[PDB]
């Protein structure tokens, strides 16, 4: 039926279902479905429920203006949410970037903080580090988010969607990180471990966790890690855990012009001088020294980063070339028993494919 | 010294002081000075003080999204504030209006609500009606106003102005109306005065006040007056007062295309059938039937409306021509003992100068 | 003679001499005259002489591509020269910057490295620190500088200027820093002073010099100071000196978005914990805590920065506002006997005029 | 399978391999492969090797700025290299040429010197003259070539390509001519042969070689042949050879507006008055008087000239029409025993197809 | 007071009165004042009066769509009115004409019919022919004129101008010709004078009038004169008069490309063969053969033609150059006793100044 009526009708059968698919693409996303992580999805529903019951997320007070504590219906904090459009450069949406170079000193893509934040968690899972609290790209609407004058007015009138859904403020895409309880700024503890040293067993545990922090921040080439930016939880009577929490400024697209800019602040710690353990070597080497893993990782990141209205395939290859070079350095340092300090001293490399 | 060095230096003496004047024009305005109404200025300082002490204005809950209850340092409400840029059409700032007609059905200027609001009070004062609570154009900055992502971030860092003023969020221009206490929606009372009629003396007082409402709304050709939009205060053991409160949609630039659109809802009330009193006649006629008063009024409005970044001298003349025609009708109705109802039935007139 | 022939001829007398002045503006500059520093001028002539005798400046081998060792006619190094147009972003000359924001994460002006470099020396002199080797804006032409294909060809033919000057390659504007002899990377010594501590008197001298480094880098808010970027000279049988040498990335126009970015690497040294001395206090406070000095400094920088084809008065005020805030912090820390470490911990401030 | 899944997968099998082909087109070229001339390829590898070992090509001192002596790893000169982008008009790359006429006096294409240079050698081979030293289009990267500021900086960081190739400065396309040893400027010898005449046998040999020069320069309508521009090698105890070396200004697209412009300087020599030999007639006539040879030649040149980013099919036909007219004149002169002098006196002809 | 306050106030005294003058320029014109012809003005008032009393001008039925019979308040016809904007090419008002040639076959200016019509009458008066009924440029508003949808709607609402004038439909500029009574198409009579010849005295009178028609049409180079286009009035018991009535297609800006195009249809009449009389010679020669008269005429036309929004000084000089050439021919023919027929046979001349 290459030129038949039967086929002409088959082609319209596809044309109308493909046009319906594209109409229902925004609502499908905003449904926040995670077949792969039912546990994360449940948290999101708790967040949605709380909002219907008018227990809203609240701005983090001394934080940057664009991040909120998501609460459950009981008032407990359950997540940190950071909307894309409330990021520093969350304006200038009409891609202007291609007119700009057809630059520059800046080495991060303009408005993809939430993606960096989500990418970190992704890298974490694939590497099995379990230090970044599960964070994913989520849509949420709430009175307390920063909307424009028009959005706020346009949302007064009663609106229904047609399965008769009420519509309020538009949902915001953002990163949604599981909230972890009882941690403090890493430096608070590290200086306390300077007066009281820890028992050796606990200290061995701290270092094991620290190595995972180092691996994560190095592969994603985090741009903004201080010693207040990662967290340690220690309860005396005896576990110690680190959480990597603020990962919105990673995945750069080139190494910084100056090597002095954007240091990894954990490199000045004494912990950084301790050679990589055997444990970290056989958790990480079987992975990063296999092209298929790195291929698979790169495809995963591609999937995640595609989401963005401003995604640029050119930029993405630059991002992956940087990360490839980081993986390469890490492999060597892992093989030759180097320490985190030696690792950060290796010269930046780019690997083009 | 027509071409001398003495004059050349005199000319630079003016050129640098004129350039300083223009640099300091925004800070001068944002200082909110009212030599003419020291009482109003004091209220504003109370509002500024409360904000420094972190008692912020709060959104009016069931109102439109862009209006706030300004509180004093004790928590009492002292004003209603409505920022220009939080009005419905408070975007599209780059005047695009001239490219648009070089249209249309719309009969109000795009983003001058606060000016209408302030103009009402101005007309009120000049006419000596005392029904609009004193409202003026004021600048205010506060955490609870709707700022953009960038403004909120840009304001984290410590900024000083050089007399070392701290700088937080940018001040917003808006209308600042004195808050009046113990009124209810006009219809709440009017229907209660339908079961209980009032004692005749009080009723005479209500009508006297009502006539002033009618005069005000007619001269400014209010577009949006319901019987919930004006307020009556009545305390039994015996005064009755009206307040005209929501005047953001007045001063149109042409009469509505249809006469049925935008009625004055008070015209359906029985009160509207009562002929104008003598009292209102000799309060209003000595004024509006004298070209100098109307000239002086027009100059005052010009002064106030100039303030706006988008002010258009063309539009302004259209606004004044409408108001001139309203004044003209009002004069006749005032002379011939017509009622508010007859007045609103007269045909719309425009008076071009 | 306000409309006379005498004046008409006087006006043409000015019009032709003003047009000659503008023709001869480039040649006047390229003459490299320094009435204020005859000693510096002499060095420049030695540099010019060496070039005529075909002893050329040579690229600094492991340095960035745009810097040269200027040699005298005997082959000794006498200066470091860094051409404007060989800086990283030394292309994109047609100011495009105003079309770009009418952005961004970048906090340095695009192509003014040589100006930062010269500004450092300027600040140094005015403050009387004597740690930056005298560096100024100089023009030089040489075979070994990076010219374009056209410049190189266009310069084959014999060209004379009319006082019959030969013309070769076009002179390049750049920064010209006096070369200092016998220093090493600051970290080379600092780690040697970790094994051998110094005699206390010498150590007191090191610290005195260090404080001057701290003052300089803080006021110009250097963006790129490591502990390899400044130099210490120590000859045992007993003086010790610091030189501040690589100052091309200073004078930013806003504080960095993240406080973690661009640290002052000397803040992690133990020397940084030592409270400011009395000596530094009465060298620096009588100066920076007097508005006229700061006014005079700001005018000097204005003079220097004007030179640039891309100078922007808007950017310049941003640069001065940052530096004003740095001065302000420094003053406090100087008054309250704080250390360099405490100083760098103070929050970034901007001071707008 | 005209609309099958099998074919849809076959079509994607081609679409991805065609997209890979286009990605790997630049690296394929820069690999400098010459299956047809293994001997030339070997020289190129020697050149590449020398560069890795840091024995760089060096600018020809009294030559034009864009030509280099390529050295082998032992320091012997092995080639002359002339980069495209270092030619006089090697800027203005964004084809502007079509906007210019939709002109002019100029009769050479803008930036195809290296192509003229390579085309000469091509014509030489096909004609079997063996006077142009084998020259081809080659890519080379080297510190000593004229790169831009950005290229030089961008190349500091370590870059790998993925078969893990290091990347330094970008390779430059250019012409790569085999270096020939022991020749002098043709005029040096010709004036020496004016005092000492040569033995008749050697002189017969010189003339035989000269005729080949004449044939070559005439068919490619060289624009820039002096008597210093071609070379003679003569070693007394007895061979004599000519080399045609500087062929970057040939293959014009129209005859010069004036016949007096661009002469062939060898036409004023006495040698030019000697009638064409029989030897040259039966080497050249069986070739140029056969449409298939001329068709085949034209296709070869097309192949070579296509390479260029700025190739224009319009210009190319103009180039071939000129050369066709030259071939036509040459044929006549060859048939009628004319001399080089008579040949150059014939009127310029164009032959359009 | 060359730079005094007295003069600064004098300059504002002029600036405000000059701005008032320009505001009141349209209303001044639309007042239709004719101090020079009080008799014509009176007719216009009768026309205005009739319109107020709702006796409207009516479209001329078999005429072109843009002409009306103006009636007095009694219903008698008193004028013919032809609005500018109801002419054939009365659209395309935004001068596009200059973009068009920076053409063409067309030899009349685009939209100046009413001006031609008024110019004819002007030429008539100055020449003292008295055959064109007094026609001038007049403004009139009426329901029966062709207005646009918007004008018709915009005029429903009551509008006043401030001396409280009512405003209805906008006045139209047009030509206003006095209506003459009892004429017929010239050909109706001419063919009747072919059967009945006239008494010789009357015939002498006809010819005298005819000569004046010829003079008029020739000097203005009428483009559209048939023998139905001019009128003869003859009442038997004995005067005969001609009226020249339809003069909207005159004053061309170049002679027609073909001499056969646009003939003067009266040239085929036998009357045209009669030599010019003495009477016409001493009425017309003392005038047109004197440069001052022709200068004065040209200035008058300039005055009249300036009125038009689309007036072009370039076109006007072309119009005058044609008319100068016509005057020149006419003079000769007048001097040498030629007839109208010989006159029209003379070759077209242009006279440039
Ligand atoms: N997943 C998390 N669980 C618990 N606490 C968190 C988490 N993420 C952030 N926080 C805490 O809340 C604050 C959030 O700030 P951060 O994540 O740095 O973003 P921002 O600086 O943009 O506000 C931090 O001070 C940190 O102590
Ligand atoms: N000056 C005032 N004094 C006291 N109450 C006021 C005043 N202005 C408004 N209100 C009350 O607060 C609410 C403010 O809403 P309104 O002024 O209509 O603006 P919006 O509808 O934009 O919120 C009204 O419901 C009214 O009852
Ligand atoms: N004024 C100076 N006197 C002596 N040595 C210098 C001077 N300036 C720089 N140097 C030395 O030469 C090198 C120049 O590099 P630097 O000034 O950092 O610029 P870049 O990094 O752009 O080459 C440094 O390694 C430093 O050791
Ligand atoms: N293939 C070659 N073999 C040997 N010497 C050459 C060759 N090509 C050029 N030369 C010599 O080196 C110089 C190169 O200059 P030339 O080829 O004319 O180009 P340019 O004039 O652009 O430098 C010439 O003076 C010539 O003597
Ligand atoms: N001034 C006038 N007096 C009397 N009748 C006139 C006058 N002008 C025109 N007419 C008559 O009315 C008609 C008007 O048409 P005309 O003037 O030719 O313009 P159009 O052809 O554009 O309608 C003519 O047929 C003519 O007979």
């Amino acid at each position: 039926p290459l030129g038949s009526p039967e086929f002409a009708a088959q082609a319209q059968a596809l044309a109308a279902q493909a046009a319906a698919a594209a109409h229902a693409a925004q609502a499908h996303r905003e449904r926040n479905e995670f077949p792969e992580d039912p546990e994360f999805e449940a948290v999101v529903r708790q967040a949605e429920l709380a909002i219907e019951r008018c227990i809203f997320p609240e701005r983090i007070y001394q934080g940057s203006s664009g991040s909120y504590f998501v609460k459950d219906p009981q008032g407990r904090i359950i997540a940190v949410f950071k909307p894309k459009n409330e990021e520093p450069y969350g304006h200038l949406n009409p891609k202007w970037t291609k007119w700009l170079q057809k630059f520059g000193r800046d080495c991060l893509v303009l408005n993809q903080g939430y993606l960096s934040e989500a990418g970190a968690s992704l890298v974490d899972q694939k590497l099995e580090l379990n230090i970044v609290p599960r964070t994913k790209v989520v849509y949420l609407a709430s009175e307390t988010f920063n909307y424009s004058a028009i959005d706020r007015v346009k949302s007064r009138g009663k609106r229904l969607a047609l399965r008769f859904n009420r519509i309020g403020l538009p949902p915001k895409v953002g990163s949604f990180q599981l909230f972890v309880e009882g941690y403090k700024d890493a430096d608070y503890w590290l200086r306390r471990f300077e007066a009281e040293p820890l028992p050796e067993n606990t200290n061995r545990q701290l270092l094991l966790q620290f190595e995972r922090l180092v691996v994560l921040d190095y592969i994603i080439r985090n741009t903004d890690r201080g010693n207040d930016n990662w967290l340690i939880k220690y309860d005396c009577p005896p576990v110690i855990k680190v959480a990597a929490i603020d990962n919105g400024l990673a995945f750069p697209l080139k190494h910084p012009d100056s090597w002095r800019a954007y240091p990894f602040y954990w490199a000045w710690l004494p912990q950084a001088k301790v050679p990589f353990s055997q444990e970290i070597k056989d958790l990480i080497l079987p992975k990063i020294s296999d092209p298929n893993f790195v291929k698979d990782l790169e495809e995963d990141l591609y999937e995640l980063f595609k989401k963005d209205p401003g995604f640029d395939r050119g930029q993405f290859h630059k991002q992956i070339a940087v990360m490839r070079g980081q993986i390469l350095n890490l492999t060597q340092a892992l093989k030759d028993n180097k320490s985190p300090l030696h690792l950060v001293q290796m010269p930046p490399v780019i690997v083009e494919t």
